[PDB]
């Protein structure tokens, strides 16, 4: 269903 | 900034 594998791109929210 | 590395969990929006 849909496209890809999960929701988003990476992990969490931001960098650090 | 924020937390983690990217946004959400995984790649895209769905599963396939």
């Amino acid at each position: 269903v849909g496209a890809x594998a999960x929701v988003x791109w990476x992990w969490x929210w931001x960098w650090x």
